[PDB]
């Protein structure tokens, strides 16, 4: 009675242990992409399950329009401190899209509250009521060129000033970007100096800098927030998701600078039935305890380096691997002729889960031996197809 | 460090037990609207917690583009059977809006697969591009059910059925018009009109379903009528997990699968094992404690209580109720809600009421006593 996403055959999963998944045929798979870069701390954590059970028995649900909860109050502070934004305000939601839309809405409202309704444009980067209707206009979404990792970071970032100049800085509300790109361009990352310059340009222009960390955050890239890898730069709004509760509960949200929060509170949103959901928040808190206790951020750095080195080593045997990239445990492989689905299918056949581009990112808790196993499975898939 | 929704006070809740909530200040509140008609089986069900914990320890997450799960396969069948749509296909998502969005996209894709891309309009009903969303007048229970529904056919002829993909409606209206329900014969006529027009009938039971209105699905109260797509949420996991979804008739499912063979690619947590496990546990309880039957009994008691109050407060222009989904039309509601909260009663010119289906007879009387006090304060 399941409405499958497509007519293809869907294996039925029955168990998840660590970095592995098992189906109802006994087949075992190494979760090379943590599902969709979601299962950051691995599968089968009884610790998280116990925490969710305790919250369900104590206080499972309250609607945010009526009550806050002790677990949300606790988690908000814990999360803010972990990511290095101790004074920021946490807006909890159930998914990444809700979190992203909340961020955009907030950026727009911020300027309207300050008496600057002319600021409505939201700049985004390739390849990633009456007060809000301007966001519906095509002109509200100007595009910044794709970053060029081979160019001096600050110089590359200056492209933002150029765009602002032609758009008219007084018409711009914000600039939103994934510090390290996800699926759109597998693990593409700007050169050093890029975000430091972006932060400064945004401050000069008076626009809100939104960091989309839905995929790159929570230790994934070897740092609490990937943006911090660039001289500790901090955004005005950080968007979180997927890895927040690491697959244990539908949890996402954003962290807003005090200035932004206070502006909107003076003079935010209504729906979201499960926004701030106690059981889901408890899952996030338990996951955070683990991320910190096991120093998975540090683990992502070490294991990420090992996996990247392995992918680079494979290029000699498979020169069809046009480019290999990685920041922490968010890596990418660009393929070409001297398909990503063809190699993905072959990988699955061999028991390797993956996301012309291949996005890789196993659980931050993966062991060194398991990283080598992942590489061996990938080599087999490449051999089958190439 | 919490980003509150507004500058007003948001008491910090710390415990939920049965139909009661308690804050860190010691205060107790009677959850008269189950939050937002979400907590259908009451608060603090350790049973559900244990089921979620067991799932988290066994298989917490798989992405639907890669794997299905044994718990989802189990739940899909159990849910389908419980709601009276045993052969329907379950599409799981994490929230009501995702479910409704999915239903509309499915209805539109259905016609595209059949070579009728012109059918793009989705008819909805007041007050639940503009031209793509025709509006049917709100129901009039004072009018004959079939007579009232006939307006849908007239609207179809006005719009041109060849340009319509579906008709979506809440069997019993929610907050838009507190518990407004059509007269007998309404949906029976709707079903026939849709069949004749060849359009998809979508029943939005996100608030009205899962026993809320004294039936597995509220639509069934109208001669067992079944939709082509039933949208569910809220009461699904009853506040224990963000879970929602839709059940599609085999005809609809097979048409998409037999055509392009693909539906949707978004929704990271769609089919989420832990949330689905909560839904399965909630379903076990709903069936075991016959909460659908309870809603009918407790609902009749609460409605009678509201009608008695109406005799005292003529400002209560209308008092309505279907199972435990009730409404009070005033001729104001906001002030009553504020006065009620001060007295310890949680509420949703309309007042929507709907306590947990597990509420006891004594607790219904307690709810009525608190409401009476709030009414006296304002009226």
């Amino acid at each position: 009675n399941v409405f499958y996403r497509s007519s293809k055959p869907y294996p039925v999963a029955v168990r998840g242990e660590g970095v592995f998944l098992y189906d109802d045929a006994g087949r075992r798979y190494l979760d090379g992409s943590s599902g969709a870069l979601v299962a950051n701390i691995g599968h089968g954590r009884a610790e998280v399950g116990e925490r969710m059970a305790a919250q369900a028995a104590r206080l499972p649900f309250v609607h945010g329009s009526q009550f806050s909860s002790d677990v949300l109050e606790e988690y908000a502070g814990r999360l803010a401190r972990f990511v290095g934004l101790p004074t920021f305000r946490f807006w909890a939601v159930s998914g990444g899209s809700e979190a992203t839309e909340s961020a955009v809405k907030l950026a727009r409202q911020y300027h309207v509250e300050r008496g600057e309704p002319g600021r409505f444009k939201v700049i985004t980067r390739v390849p990633s009521r009456e007060l809000y209707t301007p966001l519906m206009r095509p002109e509200a979404w100007p595009k910044l060129p794709k970053p060029d990792p081979a160019r001096n970071g600050a110089e590359d970032a200056e492209g933002l000033r150029a765009l602002l100049e032609r758009e008219g800085p007084e018409t711009v509300a914000a600039f939103m970007a994934e510090p390290v790109v996800g699926a759109s361009d597998a693990a593409l990352a700007p050169a050093p100096g890029y975000y430091e310059r972006v932060r400064d340009i945004c401050d000069e222009a008076g626009i809100i800098f939104i960091a989309d960390e839905v995929m790159s955050g929570m230790g994934r890239c070897g740092s609490p927030l990937a943006l911090s890898r660039w001289s500790g730069v901090t955004p005005d709004i950080a968007v979180l998701g997927k890895g927040l509760a690491a697959g244990y509960a539908p949890l996402a949200g954003l962290l807003a600078a005090p200035q932004v929060y206070e502006t909107v509170m003076g003079g935010f949103m209504h729906g979201f039935t499960y926004a701030g959901h106690p059981v889901s928040v408890a899952a996030g808190l338990s996951v955070l305890d683990i991320v910190e206790r096991e120093d998975l951020t540090g683990a992502a750095k070490e294991r990420g380096a090992q996996l990247l080195a392995g992918l680079q080593a494979l290029q000699a045997r498979f020169p069809q691997m046009m480019q290999v990239r990685g920041t922490g445990l968010l890596l990418g492989v660009v393929l070409g002729d001297l398909i990503a689905s063809r190699i993905g299918a072959a990988a699955l056949k061999r028991g390797l889960i993956t996301y012309d581009h291949l996005l890789l990112g196993p659980p931050l808790s993966i062991t060194a031996a398991e990283v080598d196993g992942l590489l061996a499975l990938l080599a087999g898939a490449l051999e089958d197809v190439l």
